[PDB]
């Protein structure tokens, strides 16, 4: 649609979105609690136009979010905050969570079957 939407080439973005929104773990569709894909913020979708979903991190997007980076200290990913007694990635995820210090977009889908990004940084945090 947009000029440097579909016309655009050119781009280095060294990335591999794979089937997402399907947790082994994390699976009950409830009021406030909405399936979501946990993406890494490399470039964070922005626009003039205001989200439509809610701009928060509930125990869903913590939990998947939390098992993601809870995945990235296990591939040997210093952490960002002190640890008063956390030494389990899970454990200091949640340690930065609460201090958001956790760099992720959260794709939300919506009941209509499109998605919006949300960004750790555009979320308000309950940890």
């Amino acid at each position: 649609m947009s000029d440097n939407e579909d016309n655009f080439d050119g781009d280095d973005f060294d990335d591999v979105e794979e089937d997402e929104g399907l947790d082994d773990l994390e699976n009950a569709e409830e009021e406030g609690q909405e399936n979501v894909e946990i993406l890494p913020s490399g470039e964070r979708p922005q626009a003039n136009q205001k989200r439509i979903t809610t701009p928060y991190m509930t125990k869903y997007e913590r939990a998947r979010v939390l098992g993601t980076r809870a995945l990235q200290i296990a591939m040997c990913a210093p952490v960002m905050v002190e640890l008063e007694g956390e030494t389990d990635p899970l454990l200091i995820a949640m340690k930065e969570l609460k201090a958001r210090k956790i760099p992720i977009i959260i794709r939300r889908y919506l009941p209509d079957g499109s998605y919006e990004d949300w960004g750790v940084d555009e979320l308000i945090i309950t940890d």
